[PDB]
């Protein structure tokens, strides 16, 4: 099922990144997932194409100049028609994890407004953004990395296109050679016995995520089998 | 003073996202910012330049192979010199916030290691990494992505390339037209009143940051003044 996103920047040759590389490449040339982009500069009307503007009140900071940013948006609504949700990429929005992916790639469409410089006019959100995101609590310059990370993450949901299905941090992967500086691959990965691989794995998981993100144990419905794989690992540790 | 960060990649073209845009682009254009990549498929000396390999113990997916990606993180390490970080992008990695950028950008030299497929050989990690990072709790199709939001937020505490500041969420901000779908500017914005003005923001900030991410506030030690701004608005909101 394809997936449509109209994006709104001021520098959309950054999206190339994600259009024409890799997985997101594929997807795009394939058409399972298109993106679309809107250059407010191309909306202004002055001889300089201006699209920032000042703050009200002050301050050492610029923002994006209302109409030529309106206007983008208002083309990407008619682009997209009927129901595509409207997302501003900022701090200030709903952090995105997994679970936030799994929601935003329920959308058959979705518009991403990526800010420059201090952000946006607060009125544009009220009357144009349905939803704010935010993909992490780090300052960055503007939009455009935040809007190709959800980009990135909804596409992989995107059927065609292809251990937090459960929650927990990856189990450690080996690959060639058998011997790596002196580091040997765990005698289980050897074995071919598919049930042992597989448990040596969940308790891996179970043990990383433990050790490194606790919090993220006391979110989750452990199994009975995790339980115990998870009780085994905190034993060996203790031991 | 220069910041030079080394990246290891199957996709060195999607760094022109940030080297050849915006601020990021002018802190490289300006010498501010060095960004240099080596590519692992220019490591490889199989006609048909391979750059994976198979998971010991099976599974759907594949790894990074370890001889590319080794030497081309060994060369990077030499053109480094002394002294350069070696971070690799990973969900299993310390969660990247503001404090965390602060942190980081702290290093002169960086090298990033980008994975792509299921990741790296754990053992690479042991040997070659000296610290694992990730921008949040959610899964991409590689860590070039996460290596670009890195770079970009570093890039903003080098001198020359330019509110959690004090770790609140930001302001709402205005500007033109003073009147926006019938919304209008609020009107302390107008006053030219530097004070009162100052203290509004700083009320919003505190008002917001409570009411969308409370938790935030509780890792904060409130000056007075924010103290009774705050207050005010917990006071205001709930009458
Ligand atoms: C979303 C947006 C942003 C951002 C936009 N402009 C400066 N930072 C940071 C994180 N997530
Ligand atoms: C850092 C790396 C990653 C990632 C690398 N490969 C798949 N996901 C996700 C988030 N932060």
């Amino acid at each position: 099922s394809h997936m449509w996103i109209g994006v709104i920047s001021l520098f959309p040759e950054m999206f190339k990144a994600i259009t024409e590389f890799g997985v997101t490449g594929r997807a795009v040339k394939h058409n399972l997932l298109k993106v679309e982009c809107w250059n407010p500069r191309d909306f202004t009307f002055d001889k300089h194409k201006t699209v920032d503007d000042r703050p009200y009140g002050g301050g050492p900071g610029m923002l994006m100049m209302v109409q030529p940013l309106r206007d983008a948006i208002h083309t990407a609504k008619a682009a997209a028609g009927e129901g595509a949700k409207v997302i501003y990429l900022s701090p200030q929005g709903r952090k995105l994890d997994q679970g936030g992916v799994t929601e935003l790639a329920q959308n058959q469409k979705l518009i991403l407004v990526c800010g420059r410089y201090e952000g946006i006019d607060e009125r544009l959100i009220q009357t144009e953004i349905d939803e704010e995101w935010s993909i992490g609590d780090y300052v960055l310059t503007g939009g455009e990395l935040p809007a190709m990370t959800l980009i990135d993450a909804v596409a992989r949901f995107i059927p065609g296109v292809l251990s937090f299905a459960d929650g927990l941090l990856d189990c450690p992967h080996y690959t060639r050679p058998e011997v790596l500086e002196g580091l040997t691959v765990p005698p289980v990965l050897m074995s071919g016995h598919h049930e042992e691989i597989r448990k040596w794995r969940l308790k891996q998981s179970l043990q990383r995520t433990w050790l490194r993100r606790p919090e993220l144990l006391e979110g989750l419905a452990l199994t009975d089998e995790q339980r115990k794989l998870l009780k085994e690992a905190q034993a060996e540790h203790n031991s």
